[PDB]
């Protein structure tokens, strides 16, 4: 009966309230994804529940043990019915579980303290002095590791070497640790994640560099889900009239402090 | 047996090479779907055969008899297996047919002569010294008509009834009207193509303001189709190998004569 949605505490797609220690369900989170979770039930008819993933993972999968993690783990494995995140569209995710359309489009970018002498990512690989690294078992690693091109390759020789580890858990981590290395740390993220935060105080991080590549966040369900098809529709029918622009501008720009 | 591919004459997508007189079948054409379809042959293991859609539209649904027109007419009435062009996925479209994830990331844009008192939407709804359009039977006229935006709506209402008609039967014939129309016409397409216009000679045009929406192009192919999920995933892959941005850059700015 209530869809069990699966989604993960990221500003500002869903972030606990000020008060949700007085709040009941939904109720106690806020964010474009949970703006966006409360419109696509409306226009599919559905009641919902909304859960943080376990194990504060987007998804991967395990190379021995084969098994996914994630919010990708949880709908593969039967723990939620869907997906509501900046979940990256990918071939070896699209191979286990399904996605809308896109409703975000994006890419991986560089973070830099203010006044890091970085410009590029063919920058970063062209020195060592600054370090860099990225989010861990999500689509941005898995782009670097899997990348044919010199200087991604270049890139990825690097950070899967370097000690101490370059890669975080969380995207707060990496920021946190951009911000206090002195410019001897880039974040690579996606560009959506780095204008949001370019966007907060201490306004000290910036955004250089084009996207290295492009792609878009899907809405994800089980392989064969009945909720598939409807979902995907009323992805198109939200962007169409406006409201995913809409809903960007409220948290990403309407909302910024610098 | 071989799949009969759809697709439309529209640079730098599909165009007829230079000595196409002396050539036969697919070796006639050029451009990026033509390598796009090339590459999906190749991974998917089919042989095909490149088509010019007979009417030369997008596709659009005629109100009065309910009839598709177009490359979406063409898949819809299985008069092709397969479509590969810069078709935009949109609510009505994938309501009769099957796109796969995008393969290109757009918008809607403004195309102006070099010179023209115009930097955005806004400015084109607040005169009418300037007449702008967009192409017939496609996405960006439904757009228009379909949006409840304020000034999109204003702009809808100018041109729905505007006289002469402000609407063109092709991308080339809206670009030669703002060429030669002394700055009098704006043309309202797609930024891939408005890019792309803006570095070839006489380099008198440009792309001004942000884009209105942001959308992609998808692989189509007809309602329960055996070749959807392949095409689906060999457009994630080739995205994801770095092959369509090869591509972006072979057809807009190596061959750019501005
Ligand atoms: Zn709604
Ligand atoms: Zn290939
Ligand atoms: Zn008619």
């Amino acid at each position: 009966k209530t869809v069990v949605v699966t989604t993960i505490l990221e500003s500002p797609y869903v972030m606990m309230k000020k008060n949700h220690e007085m709040l009941e369900g939904n109720e106690r989170y806020e964010g474009y994804c949970v703006d966006l979770a409360a419109e696509i039930a409306k226009h599919c008819g559905f009641k919902y529940k909304l859960t943080i993933v376990g194990d504060g993972k987007y998804g991967a999968r395990d190379a021995d043990t084969k098994i996914w993690n994630g919010m990708v783990g949880e709908l593969v494995y039967g723990k939620a019915d869907i997906a509501i995140a900046p979940l990256t569209i990918t071939l070896v995710r699209e191979e286990v579980i399904d996605f809308s359309k896109p409703f975000m489009s994006l890419g991986i970018s560089i973070m830099i303290k203010k006044g890091t002498p970085i410009e590029s990512a063919e920058d970063l690989s062209k020195q060592t002095e600054i370090a860099y690294g990225t989010l861990d078992s999500g689509s941005t690693k898995e782009f670097f590791r899997r990348s044919k091109i010199a200087v991604f390759d270049k890139m990825w020789t690097y950070m899967r070497s370097a000690e101490p580890s370059v890669f975080v858990r969380t995207t707060a981590e990496g920021v946190a640790r951009v911000r206090k290395s002195k410019g001897k740390y880039a974040y690579l993220l996606e560009s959506t994640m780095n204008e949001y935060i370019e966007q907060r105080k201490p306004c000290d991080t910036m955004k250089v560099g084009g996207n290295l590549d492009s792609k878009g966040y899907g809405i994800a369900t089980p392989k064969g889900s009945s909720l598939g098809n409807a979902v995907n529709l009323a992805v198109l029918k939200l962007n169409e009239q406006g409201l995913l622009d809409k809903l960007k501008n409220k948290w990403w720009y309407d909302k910024g402090e610098c």
